[PDB]
């Protein structure tokens, strides 16, 4: 009964050349929707349309935007169904993994609204006499938010619902593979009744739309979710303007497995860990890392519930454990990887077939440092197991990347969960939990190729607003020149 | 005198032997030999600093503040080459010298001070059994670069700061000014700071300080100079994702309403526009009067610039001006007066300029077009600007790409206040100069300005990064396999 | 039907004795309450003290649901609590809807605030050592209140306290019973487990210091005089409990020459009378520049006269209700008849009729006036002229004590020396004395009480730090030094 | 030996004195003031006097202040160290850690001064500034203890006088020495008159004085549970407030998985160092069975090798005297208490003149009074348990709750125990009595009330006071005629 449109400045409209593209369900290929294809116009209009909406958003006291943000929640509630089926059926996630998603951006947008207010400033010491010194927390502007296509409500949701929170206005490009996520999005925004021009969505082309917003005077900040490469693009292109920039580029996450654990435990957290949503995720544990006294049973029991897990339609029933990747092309690098890793010398365990998009998992020994496996981000279920003889071993493996993004440790000694959490090189660290744990109000972001800053909570804050110092003294004073006087 | 870098713990010559004669601004008398270094200079440094990293960040900070701590009595014992050098190769007058001097030793406190001292978060976890708490950790090798004007303060506030939470330095100074840089070198190596741990790489911008930016072994670089430069350093910087701290210039609004003292109003003026010669980052550049008051303003204004003391900068402590840095900076000048006159500005005094020396040239008759309103003008000459009302007042302020500092003179509390919030600028200072700094407060802009903040704290969270860690302490049930 | 509500149910006292609450609009019976004693207390706090760990250890975010869903009953009973604080508490339409409104913010602040109350992890001083800081809940809370704005003073207490963990134990002022109950059925409907959340109705100086002196209680937080506050913190000592106490105030309002005379006429009059002036933070000395006083006592005179003293349930456009009994009719009347005695001038009122008092202003009068001496919990009182700031501050100062105070003026200069110079815990510039938002740190110096309370601020109340420590390696211990 | 008040060194007014001796030997130490209320009254009057001048100047003036203390304390280590074992009975190496950390703790409370911050908040209004600055409390008591009277002194001192404070200062009556050396840094370091004042006397009358009188804003006290509850309720009657640590009965509990010679070592250390006379001491030792018999045997083993000698001989006498005779005749009733319970008396129980032999106890339950008081001295009670619940029943069956620590590999009951003992402070793998500089130190229950360390002891001294800047006009409700 509704078209999937832009929404520029409180309006849903099509892209103004008029052009579109059809989504397709990587399920089965079957049509979804029409979606607009914009161009660089739609996204100034948003832009613009963000701008002119700005000092009228930003000096509304804190709880305004609160309330704003509370009636975003009361739709968001009603839209659950209408969020999970579009995930399935246009991200291909299992039910499973889309109830968590929706269950999550409720918390998420929650958390925004319930932190708008009590986001603070300081009162200094002055070094000086009869001077009073604060530092106030100001919004940076037009915010733009790029985000990607695994978890691309979520993910979304954080960005958007904190940037909005501190009185920063946003135009939103989402994933080309996602667009009516973002669509729903926008009909929540809409729904909410915030002001004309304080949330934008335009859908189109990274190189179009995005670059334009990543390289438009007006935009102050961009918020940035997806490759390591484009990363790196978008913070080139930011520097032209000094915008800042927030990049989460995904990880390759070491998950340690030690010799004093319980095994079938150890097992069942690293399935899940390692290939949940088809180990789409940034956080996934994608490199496995097991000591040499329980390899044998750790691989054995992994690969005997990884021999479980159900592959199917993820609209089927609730109990489909993985459903496909989310394009052609990502089952074409899959089968590269799995070749790769064939090629030089590794022990195919379990897996490897494919068909339309759907990918088996595909678990590896006898791996070395020059796999492709073990030295790029593999967005997918293919995972090698490393077997160490230390745990100096494990941590010169699981530093041996360029990525930084999180890691885990099992294991019960206190001693050793604390010393290789302080030895890995990254962002976040669990010990004894799976490597992508996430909470809406922690600092979530890597370091190393993994991006820069954090999200979430405070954090989220920090990142597009300023610290502005201002000073009033009470006394008069004599200066230094014209030192005749 | 032959100056040399200082790379792990030794001084040494660049690795070509390429050395250059540097002058004074005062005269043009031989003042230093220093280093022409290379890139084969900067790997070294960075390497060495890398390589110290590990040993550095993993100390207790209790250690690192004794070895700031033991800086700062170095630097006590240091300040009357500090200030002779900061005179002979920087131009700075006796005043401007002392001021800066005091304000590093206050600098070099602060940074040992807070080592100990910045926490990171315990949280509350939504999930049952969960410890949840947030750590602070060094970035790692930070590249320090730095400018001519203040090359003292401006160098140590980044240096010992960053030195402070666990990063390692390399170092490189402007080129006008390298024997600063030797000096603060030479104070480091007094303290006894382990090798590699902080090293000093002069050489020019476009070879040293770009190996530095695109080197993959440096986390971060905290770089104050012209927005141009900051911009080609952010855009550097991306290819190895390394953070960045741009501290880029101002044109600083001065905002003189209708209630003031007029008279301090003009002194105040006269000392935040003009000293160091208006070479200042948040000098008062563009000073907007409210007409009540603009003619007595002017009078007084230009009453006081008139009694300000030219001169060799060596010769007493009562000197005013000193010469601009070099002969560009003259040449700058005259581009923007010739600009005024050709615009209709009245010229009210000044513009006379000898060797590197310039009389401060005061317009009045301008308008937005003039560059010395849409650039930053970093030397002595300044346009005052008459308004009608308030509403014009913020106007005119906000008329910049820049967004620095800025200050109002008024008594009234609610037109303070109002100003204060809408003048677009990181800092803003009610009833005193634009130029107001202090060693702990976040000091930085928006806008063209830069990003980022330093001082105290401030520098703290430039130079590190939050860390999240957990810890789970129930088992728990996965969904999949959900055959299980 | 009103009764205690205790480990989720409501009930009678064990005795069965009741007492009639009347209205003080006009002594009309409203309900029959519980008159409990010292076994309903100790049943109330068994059973607070009962449910406190699975209470305190459950995650933040289960707590703060428990709250959003007291915030959606409380919505619901809006009507519900205006209608009684009118009828109850004798409060205007204007006053109960300011109350019910900010009594929403509170509950939603309290519930916004649960998930985010931070600890911190600290630097170590010795090698291998991780170092963190805890916040945990205090334990049982006793939570006792007045009658002047029984809901709002109530629910900022309990709410808060509830979000960070603890259990509660709350016994409303005895005027005011069925606010307390209204609040137990908020409660109960929102279906907070049992024992968390109990109400005991009965006398203070039974119930109330049953509360105060229970072991298993671990705090008090008390809103009352400040004798109260004396004798319970005296009486709290026995068993260590913490106490936070706000204890009334005497609060200035200073008006300076520079002002608008009408609009300052116009403020005073809201924060000196409303509520009939019985408000902790009321400003209760009014204080005025010489330049200014014959225009300003004019108009602020004026105002007071155009005040509408009714039946608070007449209609929603009352200015001013009775008190809330006759003793304070009765205490008023003494604090008019000593003025006139002491030969003050009385401009306006005085009169009262049944437990309605008309508001009574006096000039000429000096510091040994009960009105300058003590709190004047009602609408009685007194303008002091004086000459300069200097002795707007001396008069200002010259209390026993410190809740809060304003100043009005256009100086920014005057405004901050005045407000640095006033002796009080909280000040507010061109704003009535009794400003307060739900998460601002509230409270008093001197015998206005101690400790603070709003958002963060209770929370710090009600919880304390707690120290833990990781060390990873072993090490040698200096007994017994003979051993290797 | 003189008082220490408005900047001068003076004798009290009545001129009465009494003479401290050794608890080695007995030997003269010193004479010193026993002062009345009217010293009291006079250093409390100094102190107010000079309050606002000390307040009102820049943070960084009151730290340069510190610095130079920090400069003068270096200077009379050797001066602290040796009254500290003379009068005090400490050991070299205790007095020398105490010393040490003395250091520490003055240098810690120069560093924080600049930097305590107060905050901006979002305002629910429009056009409202809204603000919350920090403020001294004013004239502050500070009420000390004899057994680690230098640190603890200086550790309340020192940080009360950072954020602008000024101090009337009461040292134990055990330990009037140390208290006039302090005054001697204070007094060489320059501070304002009035600012830092001495008065040595009794308790009863010149402390009870500074808890009762008007112009002291705050007390902070460390000492008996006994004293604290007195001063708490005296302290009443003008609404001042108080920061209380009262001692501990501090739980050390072992795992079966520990290095058992390690935890026998460092249980060793941690019950005995000082001879127990420390608050933080490990008062109670819980074992697990499984370790129980050879823990037991390592730490008698390690306890017999306890050099008790005059502390004053070298540097390697491991426990001195306890402080005075009736602290022996306490530690006798403790001994005599276990034994006529059924305790096990395995080793110790012998004193001569002030000197304590540790005596060790096992087969106790909690019905004797060394697990069910303080015991401030050189007698401890192990306790074998089953299983990690049982310990932790053991470990919270005290009215006190302080510190604890427990010995573990295991990351799981090492947290478990943690989160379960109900105490202000604990310790994963390390003593019972660990302390740094600028961490909230301080108990639960009968151990008292508040923090204090570093920026903790600036929230003990200070209040916040919430100001705000009101913008724009608006219409008011009453008159509600008003148009
Ligand atoms: C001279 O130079 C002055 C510049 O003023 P300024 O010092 O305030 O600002 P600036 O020109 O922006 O330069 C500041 C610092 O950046 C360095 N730099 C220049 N180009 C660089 C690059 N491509 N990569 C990394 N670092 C680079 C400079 O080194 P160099 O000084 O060697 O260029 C200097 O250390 C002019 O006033 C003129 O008179
Ligand atoms: C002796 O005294 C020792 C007590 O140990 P302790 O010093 O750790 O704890 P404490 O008895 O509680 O004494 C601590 C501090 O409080 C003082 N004090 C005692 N009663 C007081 C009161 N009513 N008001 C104010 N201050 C008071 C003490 O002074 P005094 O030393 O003068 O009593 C001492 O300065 C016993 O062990 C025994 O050996």
């Amino acid at each position: 009964i509704m078209k999937v449109a832009n929404y520029i400045n409180g309006e849903f409209k099509e892209p103004s050349t008029g052009a579109f593209q059809v989504k397709t369900s990587p399920v089965d290929g079957s049509k979804i929707a029409e979606v607009p294809r914009s161009g660089r116009e739609d996204a100034r209009e948003a832009i613009d349309s963000a701008f002119e909406a700005l000092k009228a958003w930003a000096n509304i006291p804190a709880i305004r935007r609160a309330e704003y943000l509370y009636k975003m929640l009361e739709v968001f509630r009603q839209m659950k169904e209408d969020f999970m089926k579009i995930l399935t059926v246009e991200g291909g996630g299992t039910y499973r993994k889309v109830w968590g998603e929706v269950v999550f951006t409720e918390r998420l947008i929650q958390n925004a609204a319930e932190l708008a207010r009590h986001y603070q400033g300081r009162v200094l010491q002055s070094d000086s006499e009869s001077t009073i010194s604060v530092v106030f927390k100001r919004s940076k502007g037009v915010v733009g938010v790029i985000t990607p296509w695994n978890y691309p409500l979520s993910i979304s949701m954080k960005k958007i619902a904190h940037t909005l929170a501190v009185g920063n206005t946003v135009v939103y490009k989402p994933a080309s593979d996602t667009p009516v996520t973002g669509w729903l999005i926008a009909q929540m925004v809409a729904k909410a009744g915030l002001p004309k021009g304080v949330f934008n969505l335009v859908i189109g082309p990274g190189p179009v739309v995005g670059e334009e917003i990543v390289t438009h005077k007006r935009v102050a900040h961009v918020t940035f979710t997806g490759e390591s490469s484009t990363g790196r693009e978008i913070a080139a292109k930011a520097a032209g303007t000094l915008k800042t920039v927030t990049l989460e580029l995904g990880g390759s996450d070491p998950l340690i497995i030690l010799d004093d654990v319980d095994v079938d435990y150890a097992a069942r957290l690293a399935v899940f860990a390692s290939l949940f949503h088809q180990g789409q995720i940034c956080t996934s544990a994608k490199r496995i890392i097991v000591h040499k006294a329980v390899a044998d049973k750790f691989i054995e029991r992994y690969v005997h519930y990884v021999k479980m897990l159900r592959i199917d339609d993820p609209r089927k029933d609730e109990k489909v454990d993985l459903g496909p990747l989310i394009n052609e092309r990502q089952v074409a690098l899959m089968k590269e990887f799995v070749d790769d890793a064939v090629s030089r010398g590794g022990r195919l365990l379990i897996g490897g077939r494919s068909w339309g998009n759907f990918f088996e998992p595909a678990i590896f020994v006898d791996v070395d440092r020059n796999f492709r496996i073990m030295r790029e981000e593999v967005f997918g279920p293919v995972r090698p197991i490393v077997v160490v003889e230390n745990d100096d071993q494990a941590v010169e493996v699981a530093n041996d990347t360029d990525y930084g993004l999180s890691g885990a440790v099992l294991t019960n000694n206190v001693n050793r969960a604390f010393r290789i959490a302080e030895a890995v090189e990254s962002g976040m660290f669990h010990i004894n939990d799976v490597t992508f744990l996430e909470e809406s109000h922690v600092p979530f972001g890597g370091i190393k190729a993994s991006g820069v800053g954090r999200e979430g909570g405070e954090w989220s804050f920090h990142e597009t607003t300023y610290d502005r110092w201002v000073t009033v003294t009470l006394r008069t004073r004599r200066f230094p020149i014209p030192s005749a006087l």
